[PDB]
């Protein structure tokens, strides 16, 4: 549902740049092989910015499909103008996905008061429960958590993905909201921390290529067992960082293709193929994680 | 023409947010009066973020078409997908525009490696002239010089917009690209200072109601009469900052109503209205520009 | 010892700016009351900056005589220099003191080459326990937790005061020292989330005005009563952020006088007395804490 | 003197860490040779931080007799504790300097209102020329313009050596103070073009190593040939970067070492010697500064 491990999935292209469903299929299957909690479609990992409104309503349905009741499966409908983002999530109405994952504005940099007209025009338009999604490193724009407060008591708005890697935010979010509201790092450096502060899961990139690995250690912290959790966060350390390397998400197609997940690691524009030492860096963390 | 003062116009709407043809006519004849060297036809200060692709195109067209030839347009055709930024391109081929205005790829947070391919691939697509645009507050990346003096060997990338505010990058970027690339500040608070250290012009907000003070204040500084050029500079320093004591355009739209400019000062979601604090300082701010 | 709630105690002064033994003796028998588990003598907030070696040893030697072996003192020995802070170690050497607490070098900047160096030197000259302390804020410089773990394979360097407010610190320390090396945070804000991760303690400002409900804090949270512990950490918020609305220790210096454990709120240039919006504020926050 | 290009010094060292006079005497020399201007001695290029009173005395008193008249002297007199500033300020009283260069106090972080107690009291308290020094990376504080204006007025503070590297400031300074109040750059990288804006010199650490190219760069800057300023200052721009690539004065004090300017390159701790990486690093520096 909402809780343990959540993969923010790549959205494997074939050399020309459009979904590859083979590949899509393989990953679904080993996210259920894997004990995965849940499917974020066609977020910033899936390559939200170069899909259109279509392409990315063609993957997040062809996700739905091949998940086929297995898996929940949360679509990316975040958009930095509020019409578009409503017409977005509207697409998803009645289809099957469990909920939106919803970014705040980019590039226009709203005011908290903006931001609070912005989600809650979007719930208001929508039966689909609303994930907020905060990343000042791309937006350039910062969610505070007074105004997820603020937020909360709309009743559609049930949670936060929080990829600030400041982890003083957890509690200061947690005192102001119910105790069903559901924190979600965004950031899988950090992401054990703000399950051991109160967080309850994470939306990873590292879970594209270490599904199994992320889903126990995600158990292991729900169930208090932090130590046994952070044996599990040192294998996967050098991923956590290493899949920024270069801009995400050029090094975790490039590990999904080298472990056989997908068959072309193709990007669109401004995306570029990986480098060379960036291809030996991302293999000596797989190398780390046992899963070369 | 890229050099002086030219002014990221706003686009004026009535109350249902849709562009107010009469007030962008009095915009226009306002810049034409007052020696407004060019338009940026919608940037951001023109809500390029909120209007789609259709009401974009429609503003540029009808900015062209009210300004009769008395004045040159650049229309904005930034995007942070490389196909969609040439698409919107094409759009614009033989429309009257003199250039095109381009930004960095927001939220996706490209490598200097995409940034090169991205803008390479739209200039290639178009005769018309490139000015790049840089500003990480907004877009989550930066522009580097380096790569700025890469792509300015491309015949038609003619150009910078220089928004952050950081003044080293000026002789930076001018000592690794030909004297005849413009480089022009996006930030108006530093815009002086930009066009002291051998800036060409500004790509300005505060233009958009202090026309005239900024045009002139242009000139001195391409005389190199820089001591009268910021006596006016000081008076208008409080709109450079209070411009932006709320989110771009929200300050402006308000300023450029109270001048009897704009019909109304009517924003797009995730803009709101002005607060009366913001009405209180922005209008002082005008006062001791000698506006009001 | 070295946990729990350690007060970084102010040096109380008269008017005429030298120490007032009367309001120290008062301040003592507080913390031994109250259930402070230790004394921080002359760090940052007793006025280490402008206090000389001389009065600084004095202040130490009656702080220690005062406590009359009820509670332990920790003498501040920072220095920026690696000689003055091992002369000032040695004033300490058989004196009674349980152990050191020395900053990273202010203003010279320091490689992590340099900060080995550096506390390794002076951990060879004493006998005394060290605790490295990190406020980069303060000093424009950064122990990055990989030097943590080279220092503390000295016998004598036994934990850290980590100041950044940087939570990530906690685990990314921890995984690299022994089980026995002490964390404690340097930030009163973000001090029990820093305790949750797996900290130890405090050495806390707020402990000076608010001794009781710290040592509550922090026996509630080593106990594992988080959200026990968190009842009083909200009460206690609003001081751990306004006792720093002007430069510490101003805030807890005027508190101190204001609840009668001091005599005079008595400064040392650079430091100035409160302004009245600050009395105002610090007055609300004693407020809600209940102190007043 | 207080224009032009200003050596921060440094304080060559034997093995043991002492003044070595001979190889002061040969800089010293070689600055009266090369038309440098005027040297500081003892700020944080001749490790201020490290000597105690005396020995910074000692070494000042040495530059004004080696310097015989020939070149002005600014003793660096900057402290943290008010008290201990005007202290150090009367040794030099009757000395023969022309001035002092005293730095915001660093560590204890005083406010605005504090830093304009701290300077007006030293002021009052000798007839010398002080200049204030702000350099937030090394403090921790920030001498903002709105001070700066307000201690002008001071009939003896006469400039600042201002080291943010932020250039927006020259020129709020500037406004606010009187023609002849002397802004100096203390960021050799993006010095020329804070001359460009209105700057009258630099305090240079470049200047150690380069000071006939830096003499002439200032000169040049001063009668407003900026194009041809610009092409010494190209040659030089690897120095101003890589002379701070390894903590000043490592490289610096190396580099002098290696042009056979003085006998050792020792520093003292926490300052330590400069890698093989930084040995070759500042090397090609030198190479491309035409030095070697």
């Amino acid at each position: 549902m909402f809780t343990g491990s959540i993969v923010a999935i790549v959205t494997p292209m074939d050399e020309k740049g459009n979904v590859c469903r083979a590949s899509l299929k393989k990953l679904i299957d080993y996210h259920v092989a894997s004990g995965t909690s849940a499917i974020v479609s066609v977020g910033v990992t899936g390559e939200s910015a170069t899909l259109n409104h279509d392409e990315h309503a063609d993957v997040v349905m062809m996700t739905l499909d091949l998940a086929d009741g297995r898996i929940p499966v949360i679509a990316g409908t975040g958009a930095n103008a509020t019409a578009e983002a409503i017409s977005l999530t509207q697409r998803f109405n009645d289809s099957g996905i469990v909920g939106c994952l919803t970014v705040t504005p980019y590039y226009n940099r709203p005011s908290q008061e903006g931001l609070y007209q912005h989600f809650k025009a979007i719930a208001e338009h929508t039966d689909l429960p609303q994930i907020l999604y905060n990343v000042p490193s791309r937006t350039g724009c910062d969610l505070l958590p007074e105004t997820v407060g603020r937020l909360a008591k709309v009743k559609n708005i049930i949670g936060i993905k929080e990829a600030t890697g400041n982890l003083t935010r957890v509690n200061q979010i947690k005192e102001l909201v119910s105790d069903d509201f559901v924190l979600l790092s965004g950031d899988d450096a950090s992401a054990l921390d703000f399950m051991q502060l109160g967080g309850h899961g994470v939306i990873s990139v590292t879970a594209n290529v270490a599904a199994r690995d992320m889903a126990q250690m995600c158990k292991l912290a729900a169930e208090g067992h932090f130590a046994e959790a952070r044996v599990i966060n040192q294998r996967l350390m050098p991923l956590h960082n290493k899949l920024f390397v270069e801009p995400n998400p050029i090094p975790v197609k490039w590990a999904c293709k080298e472990l056989g997940l997908v068959a072309t690691d193709t990007l669109r524009l401004p995306m570029t193929p990986i480098t060379d030492s960036g291809r030996e860096t991302v293999r000596a963390a797989l190398k780390h994680a046992g899963l070369l």
